């Protein structure tokens, strides 16, 4: 069972820290006393929960403002974020570039910067961090949605850049369950939240502050999955065991 | 019915080697009108011709060039007044390997495998909407379920998924007739895959055959696997329920 | 004297953001801590621009994308523009229709595109602001051009929109004096800037040095915030100071009473 | 003998115009919208001497009315020499607040008719080797309140036609374009819209001789201090400069 203690003096990355979820995540990991490197691309608003998770108890805070879409900033941001902290215990991986309800046209640099900044990117970071993390036997989470298991229309670009996530991150997760590598491997399936972006972009939103917990909480338990809905309905179907058989099988 | 495909205007990707060619194979002795593309295939366009096609051209080039995908559509279109059945098959070369640092071959993966897909679409839209035609997507258990060995693989396949499911529900809530065929194939007996890869291999012959089949019966997915206990259980219930839950 | 610091925290829109001065003018914003938005029609460039503002330190940064063709759009922009950043405090009006040095001939299309575009938005954009700009105590800039003071061959559809820009502008400019409305108006008097737009359209036909964009554009923020009533900016000092005219100032002066 | 067009010519320096130009033998086509005042001017004109007199009923708000009246006035004398832009929309002094609708209308009807009709004219102008007269204000050079639409359609006026004054100076296309700004004038109109106002019928004739001598410029008002002031220098410099 989970205890917040769990998280105390742990050396964690959060990306897209400046708003919503990951911002939640961060204070969260802050009143647990984990040391935490928040980034996103408000050199400005970073700052500000910079010193919320100091107030909060923060072993250590720091930011580093950049932008996903350049896979450089990520390998570096990486670099620098285990040096600030000592090491890494925990990579959580939640920035996303912006993403409208719409109907797909014509628009390939938008499925394009989508793939780049929501999947890429997370693989770029994953690759950079993997040496700490194996040292530690840490914790990649991921965050995902119900769009990256079920198709849902207007969100074509999106849900093929989540849809990804799963194909990449759970074949890795059966590579390092058999060469040995103990770092363990969170999909976090969430559901609508009721965070700004997604209200004023769209169903009941489960509190955002309570899904952060839930992501921090499946992550400390090594879970491989983690479902998070407003509803037990929604919940309880997202589970899949004929996939489970499948790969059990082969 | 053979008779669906008769003097019906075909695109083939990767149709050099393997199952794109048996595709194309399939598609002469029907009559229908083909462009064959690949990076040999005037080798392709000969057998094509003398099985019984109504028009054989072909256009080289590199799905990894966006550019040339765009214009290969237009060129095809050109060559054949119009179309009716987008296949898209080609995929980028992946050995078996542990992922350990490659994101070089991560995103080449997205590019040809999943991103070329999403251009030729954009492209073909036009002569499909008219045709209303039909978009067929070959994917794969990889696509479905994780293996490891494969992720950069899996990963594009997934993509596919997410996004070829996404326009097709799109397109039922817009009228727009291009129907969408996602082809979720086991381990088949094609000379590349063979030389990859132990586990019982499908014929590359009934594979094409069915593929086009379902593209032609307008069909959401088509499932073909040399097990048949493994056939029935890679559909997901739990998904379609769900889909049409939120569907409200 | 202008410090920096005189624009932290100030709510501004900045149109036709996405290339050449309105660009510059946005990360300078940025730099300086202010709440930004931008528009233009292209979102992809947008998104690259506030990407980059908020990286530099922008209070904050959005973007609306449309075209100002539309008055709706227009007088619609202002008022989300208005709503994420809680008020605004200038309206820094920058956008034009696309323009290409040639002899008019019969091109009536192009100019009523060219006054609705360059002229008549501007008027549409302002008459949103002025509400939110009244209680801020706000600031108008309207960026002009020397083609909007003196004539010149080529550029007539584009010379008039400018033109009636001075006419429109310093007329209100005088209205809120005596109405006592505290809001200022900055029109900005522009020689050849080393735009990418610029040097495309003049390169083989026009020959001048061209004064460098982010320059300019800190010129015209500062110009903004001293809550000047003209800034000029040319890369010849001789031109600068020929631009004034005082026999105008004389004129207006004298019908004052 | 001289072909001449006089648009808002129905009151106003207009109708003085279109008097001074009957009595100086010339054959006139006039319009405004109201037929009624036309028919008026048109007989009057007739008893002055004009060569002809004819009018054509319309506004300036249709673009399509603009280009169809230049060529019909153009058949009716079989070509045409001067073209006098003189209309505007009706105008009130008034501090501006949102009506958008008074802005649009003026760049139309003041600014943006004059150019239809400038177009239309031009075959027949550089035929005739003719002139344009466009009638412009004193609030076309220098800023009044109360007046802001108008003056942005005034100086509109100025740019395009000063622009293309200096196009047609290049291309040696022989047509005149004599802009004229004027102060105010004691029409009917401006008196009901505490300064000196000059008299209406000297101005038109003031008009007309300027356009006749083919002038760059013609100022009048009832002030010789103001004429004066009114002309810029260091603008005919740089125009000239950046030559
Ligand atoms: N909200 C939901 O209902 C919901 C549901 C399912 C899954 N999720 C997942 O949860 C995660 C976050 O959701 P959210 O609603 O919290 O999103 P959000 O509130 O919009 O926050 C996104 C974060 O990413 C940052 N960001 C945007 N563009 C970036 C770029 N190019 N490089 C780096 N950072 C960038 C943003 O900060 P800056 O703008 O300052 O860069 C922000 O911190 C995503 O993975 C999303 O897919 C959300
Ligand atoms: N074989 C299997 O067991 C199996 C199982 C499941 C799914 N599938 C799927 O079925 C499809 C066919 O696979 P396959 O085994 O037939 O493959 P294959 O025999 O290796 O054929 C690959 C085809 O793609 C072309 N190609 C390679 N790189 C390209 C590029 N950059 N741009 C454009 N074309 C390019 C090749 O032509 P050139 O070499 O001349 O360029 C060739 O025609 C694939 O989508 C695969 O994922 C296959
Ligand atoms: N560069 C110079 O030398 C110079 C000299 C004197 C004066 N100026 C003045 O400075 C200002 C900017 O000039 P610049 O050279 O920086 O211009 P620019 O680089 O051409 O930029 C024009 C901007 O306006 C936007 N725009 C164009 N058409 C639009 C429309 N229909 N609706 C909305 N936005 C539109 C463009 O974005 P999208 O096309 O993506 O919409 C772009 O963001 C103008 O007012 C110009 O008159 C410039
Ligand atoms: N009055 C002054 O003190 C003064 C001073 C400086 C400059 N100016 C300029 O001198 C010119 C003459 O002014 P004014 O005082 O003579 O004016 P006015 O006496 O009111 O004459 C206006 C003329 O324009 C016509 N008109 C109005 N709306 C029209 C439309 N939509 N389409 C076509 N014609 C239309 C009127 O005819 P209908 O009403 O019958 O249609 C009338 O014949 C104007 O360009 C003005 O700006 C005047
Ligand atoms: C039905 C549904 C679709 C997806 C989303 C809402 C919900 O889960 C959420 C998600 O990212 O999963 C948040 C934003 C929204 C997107 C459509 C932009
Ligand atoms: C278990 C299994 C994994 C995937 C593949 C074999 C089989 O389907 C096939 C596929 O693409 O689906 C062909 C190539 C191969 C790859 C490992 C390279
Ligand atoms: C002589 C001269 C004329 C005007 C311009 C160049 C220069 O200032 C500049 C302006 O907007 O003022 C930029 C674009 C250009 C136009 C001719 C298209
Ligand atoms: C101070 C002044 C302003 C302009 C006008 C009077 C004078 O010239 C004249 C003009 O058009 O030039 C006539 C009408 C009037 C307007 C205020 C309605």
């Amino acid at each position: 069972e989970f205890r917040p203690e769990m998280l105390q003096g742990k050396k964690v990355i959060v990306t897209g820290a400046s708003k919503g979820i990951g911002r939640e995540m961060a204070y969260h990991l802050a009143k647990m006393g984990a040391h935490v490197v928040v980034t996103a691309r408000s050199k400005e608003t970073l700052q500000k929960v910079v010193s919320h998770c100091l107030e909060l108890g923060a072993a250590s805070a720091h930011y580093i403002a950049g932008t996903m879409e350049d896979m450089t900033f990520a390998e570096q941001f990486v670099a620098q974020a285990g040096k600030l902290m000592g090491g890494l215990d925990m990579l959580i991986l939640n920035h996303i570039t912006n993403t409208s309800l719409n109907l797909f046209h014509d628009d390939i640099h938008h499925v394009r910067k989508s793939m780049e900044v929501n999947f890429l990117s997370y693989v770029v970071l994953t690759v950079a961090a993997l040496p700490m993390l194996k040292q530690s036997n840490g914790s990649i989470v991921v965050v995902s949605s119900l769009a990256g298991k079920v198709a849902y229309p207007m969100v074509a670009a999106y849900s093929a850049s989540k849809f990804a996530l799963d194909g990449f991150f759970s074949s890795i997760r059966k590579e390092y369950s058999v060469s040995r590598v103990n770092v363990s491997i969170t999909l976090c399936v969430l559901g609508l939240i009721d965070t700004e972006t997604a209200m004023k972009a769209v169903m009941q939103a489960a509190p955002k502050e309570e899904c952060a917990l839930e992501i921090i909480k499946g992550g400390a338990l090594r879970q491989e999955e983690v479902y998070y809905d407003s509803s037990l309905w929604t919940t309880l179907l997202i589970r899949n065991p004929s996939r489970k058989i499948l790969e059990f099988l082969y």
